[PDB]
């Protein structure tokens, strides 16, 4: 008698750069993550001109699961997995991206990765791209800067659907894409779409043309993987972070409405195939004129996706006083402390309720399953000497977002696919580049300055979520 369904996704999620390592084995190209150097809380990472002799990359090793992989799939085995979420490193596939034959190696190691898992219980399910573009497309070609780049991701991406028909059921094109829509920090615009900057240059005109080109690459991606398998699941990837008004005072609403529209426009691309009007006066307005032709137009309409996969890991809030008439939003300046919530060491506050605030935000306006494919809580573990990690912060964490999840299913008609929990395994965190910000049920013994012995071991929250699996999520 659970509340969730019976076939649940229940997993946990990763990404290629975060964890594999071996990032020159079997000849992988430079990706953009091999060229990010590790920072920390209030130190942002750094983004080097190729890889440079005296700096250090925490992507390059991660935690070795390129060979590993045997083992810590028996981990996931008895954690009770039924799902994996991964990415396939493009520079594995395609290393520096316009080869115009796929890297043979690279395809066998997935190939290797997916059957290991499929022979233990675990379907795996695929994120296209996950920060980790080939370099040389950024050096070469601009990144999504360039129209040439489309092609060159849906040619990987149709490698990838026909080699792996047969073993991934559930696909997902861009990673947390909207993530760029704060474009005056430059991760974001780097991670997710190749953009170095120069002095002097529109950031945000250049954010926005560069969205375009993938949303277009999404929509290709969609058509193409459905002619070769009709069965697929392929969603976008939202970054879903709520953002409040901070009252009820009618500017605060109308900014927080602005706000939403300025970071999810992204979603209405995805699901419903055309560009949102307010989007669309907004660019008119500012004079972001961007490159669209009629073929994006029917390629977009024909691309919608089959579900909205999204991560979920705090909520915001905005003030609107002074925002005028047009509420132009800078996500890197114009956020407020929410009195009412916690917050992380990260600063990342937390917020169970805003994710079934979340879901009735997609669900109002899509109809579309959903499918929470990351949320965790990134915190400093203790090792005891007698070995264990007491780690019941992640497991409260956790177990009240769960409890949300469930709300909204049980009160608000959710259609929930299953779930994901991010970095359930210790592995490098995307933002700052650190091992020591751990997210897993299984801990990693290496530290943010590359020492340690790589061991894994049981956490406490390990057990809890066992059997949160075991009984479909009633047992919190
Ligand atoms: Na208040
Ligand atoms: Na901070
Ligand atoms: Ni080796």
């Amino acid at each position: 008698m659970s509340i969730l369904k019976n076939d649940f996704l229940w997993g946990g999620a990763v990404a290629a750069h975060q964890l594999e390592g071996g990032w020159d084995q079997g000849g992988k190209g430079v990706s953009v993550a091999d060229v990010m150097t590790a920072g920390a809380h209030g130190v942002p990472r750094k983004i080097t001109a190729g890889v440079l002799p005296d700096e250090h990359y925490p992507n390059h090793e991660a935690i070795d699961f390129y060979h590993r992989y045997q083992e810590d799939i028996q981990l996931f085995k008895e954690l009770g997995l039924n799902c994996f979420r991964t990415s396939i490193a493009w520079t594995r596939i395609f290393p520096n991206g316009d080869e115009e034959t796929p890297n043979e190696e690279g395809l066998r190691f997935y190939d290797a990765l997916f059957d290991e898992c499929l022979k233990n219980g675990i379907e795996p399910v695929v994120t296209l791209s996950h920060f980790e573009m080939p370099y040389h497309l950024v050096t070469k070609y601009g990144g999504f800067r360039n129209r040439q780049v489309i092609d060159f991701f849906v040619k990987f991406a149709e490698v990838c659907f026909t080699r792996y028909q047969k073993k991934v059921k559930y696909w997902m094109t861009f990673n947390e894409i909207n993530n760029q829509a704060n474009y005056e920090e430059d991760f974001a615009p780097f991670t997710n779409s190749g953009i170095a900057y120069q002095e002097g240059e529109d950031r945000e005109a250049i954010m926005y043309q560069a969205a375009h080109y993938e949303l277009v690459a999404s929509a290709r991606a969609v058509k193409i993987g459905h002619a070769i398998n009709p069965d697929f699941q392929i969603g976008c990837m939202i970054a879903m972070v709520p953002i409040y008004p901070y009252s009820c005072n009618p500017e605060d609403m109308m900014m927080s409405v602005s706000a939403m529209q300025k970071r999810y426009w992204f979603t209405d691309v995805h699901v419903r195939g055309h560009y949102p009007s307010a989007i669309q006066c907004y660019l008119k307005r500012k004079n972001i004129s961007l490159d669209v032709t009629e073929e994006d137009l029917t390629d977009l309409a024909n691309g919608c996706v089959d579900y909205i996969g999204f991560s979920y890991c705090m909520s915001f809030a905005v003030k609107g006083a002074e925002k005028g008439p047009t509420f132009d939003y800078n996500e890197a300046k114009d956020l407020v402390r929410n009195p009412y919530v916690a917050t992380s060491d990260w600063g990342w506050q937390i917020d169970p309720m805003g994710l079934r605030y979340a879901m009735n935000w997609f669900n109002d306006r899509y109809e579309l399953p959903l499918f929470i494919v990351e949320n965790g809580f990134g915190a400093i573990d203790e090792l005891e000497p007698d070995g264990t990690i007491n780690d019941t912060y992640r497991i409260a964490y956790l177990r009240e977002h769960i409890e949300m999840m469930k709300e909204a299913v049980a009160y608000d008609g959710i259609d929930l696919m299953g779930y994901t929990p991010w970095g359930f395994i210790d592995l490098v965190s995307a933002s700052t580049g650190e091992m020591k910000k751990r997210y897993g049920f299984i801990y990693v013994d290496k530290d943010n300055d590359g020492h340690g012995t790589l061991e894994r071991r049981k956490k406490k929250s390990f057990a809890w979520y066992q059997q949160v699996i075991a009984t479909n999520g009633e047992e919190l």
